[PDB]
């Protein structure tokens, strides 16, 4: 039983890497990265999930990303400090040509798509978990292939906008709350081209469908409900279970915390709604802005002009944390919050 943890990034082709490796690995754990500070913080997480786990046999899989030569060799020096991990980078960027000719694991090769690099290494080595899904897993992986390359003659090109355009846009769980489950919708919504690839009219047919069935795949009932309703619906439910993660304390008013939600006026009116116990809620991006709601029970006006140079009415409001320090730990976030609402 090998543990694995795949680190890859977040367009269709950081995603697809993924849907490649949960076809081979039981045990595995996913995360995803945008820019390089994000990438070091996934770094870290995954050593510190293997310093603790009781496991024995690892594997380190980074795709679509490249390192820089100090977070390549902190990954090597750290894994070498006080169990077998082995590491396997796989990548196109032909930014990090310096950086994969100094580490054996380190792998680059420019004329694939991350997720195609990514599906051959691990068929050559590692058996697929259902041998029925080769037959739609390879050309999903082609598809990829034709589109990140954009050779308008490939297999599955015209199709491959469509889901490169759906992986842009499914934003509808935010993905630094939601992380796992985030990652579950777009994967899930890729993995449905499997019934459109054989389809005379795969581009079209993907493209015209997609919409009901991203309101499906949220929870949704798209015969009776909207879009916002369904994406705010879903994305409440999973706040409702971080109650205690993510409260704060202004006076004698509770309020919830979240991070990089951006427009939270339907979010807040229906969180604070279902959990009455909650007399504001609270978004703060990585800029420092902030955006307050409350349903009556919070004058969210006077808290913001006491905390955080801001205005607005009684129900909605904004601000700024001059100073505030951006980060990928929810805790590191909120401690900022704490300090703020602690002398207000
Ligand atoms: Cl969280
Ligand atoms: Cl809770």
């Amino acid at each position: 039983h090998m543990q694995v943890y795949h680190l890859s990034h977040i367009d269709l082709d950081g995603y697809a890497c993924q849907l490649v490796s949960k076809q081979f690995f039981k045990n595995i754990q996913c995360y995803n990265a945008n820019y390089g500070r994000e990438v070091s913080a996934r770094i870290y997480e995954i050593l510190n999930a293997i310093a603790q786990s009781k496991e024995s046999e690892f594997l380190i899989l980074v795709s679509d990303l490249n390192l820089n030569l100090n977070e390549a060799e902190y990954l090597q020096d750290k894994i070498q400090e006080h169990k077998n991990i082995q590491i396997q980078l796989l990548d196109h960027h032909i930014s990090g040509k310096e950086v994969a000719e100094s580490f054996h694991w380190y792998f680059l090769d420019t004329n694939r798509c991350a997720t195609k690099i990514v599906y051959e290494f691990l068929k050559k080595h590692y058996a697929i978990l259902e041998p029925k899904n080769t037959t739609w897993l390879e050309p999903l992986v082609e598809m990829v292939n034709s589109v990140d390359i954009w050779d308008t003659q490939g297999y599955g090109f015209e199709l491959g906008k469509v889901c490169m355009r759906m992986i842009t846009q499914s934003s509808e769980l935010n993905r630094f709350m939601f992380d796992d489950e985030n990652r579950d919708y777009k994967l899930k919504l890729l993995e449905e081209v499997k019934n459109y690839l054989f389809l005379e009219n795969a581009p079209v047919a993907y493209d015209n469908d997609l919409f009901r069935l991203k309101k499906i795949a949220l929870g949704g009932d798209p015969d009776t409900e909207t879009m916002d309703n369904i994406s705010s619906n879903a994305q409440t439910h999973l706040l409702s279970l971080k109650k205690h993660d993510c409260s704060v304390y202004y006076q004698d008013k509770k309020g919830f915390l979240s991070y990089s939600m951006g427009g939270i006026s339907v979010l807040a009116n229906l969180f604070l709604t279902q959990n009455p116990d909650f007399d504001f809620y609270i978004d703060v991006n990585a800029k420092g802005n902030v955006s307050l709601r409350a349903n009556g029970n919070c004058d969210v006006c006077e808290l913001s002009q006491m905390c955080f140079n801001g205005g607005g009415h009684r129900n909605a409001s904004g601000g700024k944390i001059d100073g505030f320090r951006e980060s990928f730990n929810y805790r590191d976030i909120k401690e900022q919050i704490e300090e703020i609402f602690n002398n207000a």
